[PDB]
């Protein structure tokens, strides 16, 4: 029979789909709209995890509530935190007390994670190494093209206009790779809401910098960024909500936004369209 691969975030499931295709059974625990920072594994999830031959998760403490679940499963199956293969020097350190887990927004950096998915699959099914390698090389070429595309789109926007404010601070790697100044209403983790103070400071930032738009996300209730937009207006500045971005989760299955390449493409197109003119 075919082995079972269980993944957390959809971005990782996307890599498994492209590299392993039908050679493995794939179960993604977190679908569209799911916040990985706040996610608690259900009993059904733990069942799937307990039957998996390979478990792939992000690491870098993204899945803040699943550490123990993963801990207890090592020793009986391959468990790989794909993003922990990214060199420490390339990770963004938060006040020397945590690493930013949103590595998928620097496409070149994400190639390390994709390589880990590919290599883990080869360990799982060594007999499939050749086809996995062909599919992986094709997928990596798509990612190379995606990186170049995002960079062109970013460069098409005036430097002064490259200021991105979103529902939470998920674009730190995007900021470094593509030349954007970024701020989020909630922090790198969504574990805590933004305080009244945090909101006034960001509202002041938005008003003083005279930004054209701010963005909502598919995994955080729109209510908060909408309340933020209101605070900005009470400060004499009119900012609009430029669109909804995919931060921690991808779009629906069947749509291009339900793929890693489509998710990123949607984000850059949406951002550039709202920030331009
Ligand atoms: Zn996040």
């Amino acid at each position: 029979g075919k082995p079972l691969v269980v993944t957390t975030i959809g971005m990782i499931a996307d890599a498994v789909k492209n590299i392993a295709q039908g050679d493995v059974h794939l179960k993604g625990l977190m679908g569209p709209g799911v916040d990985p920072h706040l996610y608690t594994a259900t009993a059904g999830d733990v069942e799937w995890l307990g039957n998996a031959d390979l478990i792939l998760y992000n690491g870098l403490h993204l899945e803040t509530k699943m550490g123990e679940v993963f801990s207890k499963l090592r020793g009986s199956r391959l468990v790989v935190a794909v993003s922990e293969t990214i060199p420490v020097s390339q990770r963004l350190s938060l006040e020397e007390a945590e690493f930013d887990p949103h590595v998928w927004f620097d496409v070149k950096l994400w190639s390390y994670s994709v390589k880990a998915v590919y290599e883990s699959l080869c360990k799982l099914l060594p007999g499939k190494t050749r086809e996995f390698t062909q599919r992986y090389q094709a997928y990596q070429q798509q990612l190379d093209k995606l990186d170049a595309y995002v960079r062109r789109k970013a460069q098409s926007l005036p430097a002064e206009r490259r200021v991105l404010v979103t529902a939470h601070d998920a674009f730190g790697y995007f900021s470094r790779a593509y030349g954007f100044e970024v701020k989020g209403l909630q922090g790198v983790s969504t574990a805590s809401e933004a305080s009244a103070h945090d909101m006034q400071e960001l509202a002041a930032f938005i008003a003083q910098r005279k930004l054209p738009a701010i963005f909502i996300e598919s995994s955080i209730p729109h209510k908060n960024v909408e309340a933020l937009r209101d605070a900005v207006q009470a400060r004499g500045h009119v900012v609009q909500i430029g669109g909804e971005l995919f931060s921690d989760a991808m779009g629906d299955a069947g749509t291009s936004e339900g793929t890693y390449v489509g998710m990123v493409t949607h984000n850059i197109d949406t951002i550039v369209a709202a920030l331009a003119r």
